[PDB]
């Protein structure tokens, strides 16, 4: 480790310790930035060459986590717990938690080694029929656009084939190293550690009792699209009673279900509310998406992307043979200058929400690159999920959409409502069982309630009581489902979109309130409110600094996540989709738990 990088010396005492973490947060903003920057420099052009750079960065800053956290321990820790500032405890409390450089060196570079491996393996994988296709865009365009059961089928199956078996075995190693890792900071489990970012005694009672009150709307939801889908596949492939084959919800992993709108609109003859075939017919690409969602947060009176996110991102997918990570990603250099996407962005509508997700992680970390370096992060990681959700909510209104030119048509009677609440329906209530189960699964493994025999079998009961769906063709543990979504190689936590898809709605509530607006929830624009983007920027200039709970008190009066705010938002299609499915006779739920369709009579081919 350079010596510039190293602890000096401070006094045992908490005096002493303001003075450890100010020399500490110097020092860690170049270690962050050499991380970024190798991390960048790969995720953009994967090479065996960039790999071997950010495995060098990597152990970097475990070198500096391991000198400045054995400095803490030596000096604090049997005094650091009692000390009176609690922004210090908070600091000190995270310093002496060494994480990964725990490990000794050589089971460091097998870690570092094993997430470069998972990512690439992820990143790279293809299916083929001589010619074969990418996860983006090939493969999402045909679980999006295709209605051949058939041929959803090829991709599904070839898809969790390609990315889940061969990462496997280097799950299983991860995993324990990581848990080795976290106990020696005294977490009964690496998921244990994850779970404490949330500081709530109550996190996953709370978790419970919020699903509880939201699974009567996915049930009806789900209850209304399986009729929609046993109308066009047919008795044979659709089980009334049963779970919805996994691969026929408009998504690989049938988190979102927009991509189906089309087939479940209860009222067609009124206005297109998926406006991809707009932005198509009118030319849209890849730079206008990111420069209208740019204006909306101008237009908050928020900052404007500065000409190095302009001049460093990566917004289409490099046509010129490099291979790169198309997983969309928001990144915070740590040298407060150099702020950047990389998106392999498509146009779609479901692309421009995407755009103002991450366009609001940017934002977040141009507000807070003042504060200390530990406090630049989300009050907690669900509130930096929900930035940019909460515009697009306001951006997808139709009338939104017709200030911008995506939309002519203008109506505001009941049938439009219910089309527009249905279709935020596929996109926001259809995510929330997803949303919630990944990370039980995980905490699951992390455990070690679900072993390595049991990876494949748990993560299906899981989708099946969560979600309601089933795999469509025969599944064993040498597949490895789990494996085959982004965020488990790429060790990404997931309970924060859970906690997001509820915040969202409190945020958006609290801004239209705060706007003046007195109409219809779900019929609120906050554009143009500068009196909104006030209290929105005052979250975001806040970072971490302060718990959650005061931060969302002062934003929109409560100190706890409360799906309330959601639940009025979608009351009219709730109330609707219940009244439709009782005079359908829909059964509620998949009590045929077993059923699994048949394959197609010429299936592979
Ligand atoms: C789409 O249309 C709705 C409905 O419009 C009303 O209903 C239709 C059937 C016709 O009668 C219209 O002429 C009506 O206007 C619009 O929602 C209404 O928006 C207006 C604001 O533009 C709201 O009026 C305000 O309401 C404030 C709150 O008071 C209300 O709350 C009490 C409970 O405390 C409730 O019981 C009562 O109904 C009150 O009206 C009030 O402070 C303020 O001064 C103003 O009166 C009205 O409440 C809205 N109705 C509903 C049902 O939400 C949408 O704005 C319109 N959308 C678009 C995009 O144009
Ligand atoms: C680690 S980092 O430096 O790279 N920066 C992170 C953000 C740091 C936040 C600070 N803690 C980052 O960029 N992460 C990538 C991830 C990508 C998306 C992702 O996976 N979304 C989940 C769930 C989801 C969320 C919103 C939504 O509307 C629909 C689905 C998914 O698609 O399954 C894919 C497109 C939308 C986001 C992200 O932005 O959150
Ligand atoms: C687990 O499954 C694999 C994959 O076989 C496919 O999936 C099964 C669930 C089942 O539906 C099979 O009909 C599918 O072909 C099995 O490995 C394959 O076994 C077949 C024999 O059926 C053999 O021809 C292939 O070479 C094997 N490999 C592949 C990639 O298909 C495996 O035997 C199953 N059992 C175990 C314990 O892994
Ligand atoms: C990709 O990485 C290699 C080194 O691995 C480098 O020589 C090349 O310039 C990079 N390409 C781009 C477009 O940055
Ligand atoms: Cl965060
Ligand atoms: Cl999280
Ligand atoms: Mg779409
Ligand atoms: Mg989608
Ligand atoms: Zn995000």
């Amino acid at each position: 480790l350079d010596p510039g990088l190293q602890p000096g010396q401070f006094s045992a005492d908490e005096a002493g310790a303001q003075l450890f973490a100010q020399s500490y947060q110097s020092s860690a903003e170049q270690v962050l930035f050499q991380s970024v920057a190798a991390s960048w420099a790969h995720d953009t052009n994967i090479t065996a060459e960039n790999a071997r750079r950010q495995e060098e960065a990597a152990l970097l800053s475990q070198e500096f986590a391991e000198a400045w956290g054995q400095k803490a321990k030596e000096l604090y820790e049997p005094i650091w717990q009692q000390f009176t500032d609690p922004q210090l405890r908070r600091i000190i409390g995270a310093v002496r938690t060494l994480g990964s450089a725990n490990l000794p060196l050589a089971k460091r570079q097998q870690y570092n080694a094993l997430l470069s491996q998972m990512s690439r393996i992820y990143s790279t994988a293809k299916v083929c029929l001589a010619t074969c296709w990418s996860l983006d865009p090939d493969l999402t365009n045909i679980l999006a656009s295709s209605r051949s059961y058939a041929m959803l089928l090829f991709a599904w199956e070839g898809w969790h084939n390609a990315a889940g078996i061969p990462l496997k075995p280097l799950y299983e190693d991860f995993t324990a190293l990581s848990n080795e890792a976290y106990k020696q900071d005294g977490f009964t489990d690496t998921g244990a550690y994850w779970r404490s970012w949330y500081n709530s005694p109550t996190f996953e009672d709370d978790l419970e009792h919020l699903y509880q009150q939201l699974e009567p709307l996915y049930l009806n939801l789900h209850a209304f699209v399986r009729r929609a889908l046993h109308r066009r596949y047919g008795d044979r492939y659709i089980n009334l009673r049963g779970p919805i084959p996994a691969h026929l919800l408009g998504d690989m992993w049938a988190q979102s279900w927009e991509n189906i709108y089309d087939m479940v609109v209860p009222f067609p003859d009124k206005p297109n509310l998926d406006v991809t075939s707009t932005m198509l017919q009118q030319g849209w690409q890849a730079t206008h998406m990111f420069r209208v969602a740019e204006e909306f947060f101008t237009s908050l009176e928020l900052s404007p992307m500065p000409p190095e996110f302009w001049e460093g991102s990566m917004l289409e997918k490099p046509a010129d043979g490099r291979e790169v990570v198309c997983h969309a990603s928001a990144w915070d250099f740590y040298n407060r200058k150099d702020f950047r996407i990389k998106q392999c962005t498509r146009v779609t509508m479901d692309q421009l929400s995407t755009v103002h997700h991450e366009m609001g992680h940017i934002q977040y970390y141009l507000q807070y690159k003042d504060l200390p370096v530990s406090l630049r992060r989300g009050a907690n990681p669900g509130f930096h999920e929900a930035i940019g959700d909460v515009l697009a909510l306001s951006v997808s209104t139709p009338e939104h959409l017709h200030k911008i030119g995506l939309l002519d048509r203008v109506t505001n009677d009941t049938e439009s409502d219910i089309n527009y609440l249905l279709k935020m329906a596929l996109e926001k209530i259809a995510f929330l069982p997803f949303g919630y189960l990944v990370d039980q699964w995980r905490w699951g493994v992390f455990s070690g309630r679900t072993p390595p025999s049991r990876y494949n079998f748990d993560w299906w009961y899981l989708r099946t009581k969560y979600q309601g769906i089933c795999p469509p063709v025969t599944r064993n543990e040498t597949h490895f489902d789990a494996g085959a979504k982004f965020h488990v190689p790429n060790v990404t936590p997931y309970i924060r979109y859970f906690v997001s898809f509820v915040l969202q709605f409190q945020f958006h509530e609290a801004l239209c309130k705060e706007a003046g607006y007195e109409g219809p929830l779900h019929q609120c624009d906050i554009y143009r409110s500068t009196k909104a983007g006030a209290k929105l920027r005052k979250v975001l200039r806040a970072g971490s600094s302060r718990p959650w709970q005061e931060v969302l008190k002062d934003m929109v009066g409560l100190d706890a996540l409360d799906a309330q705010p959601l639940l009025k938002y979608f009351q009219l299609v709730t109330q609707w989709l219940q009244e439709q499915n009782q005079q359908n006779g829909e059964v509620l739920g998949w009590p045929e738990y077993q059923w699994h369709p048949p394959l197609p009579d010429n299936y592979p081919e």
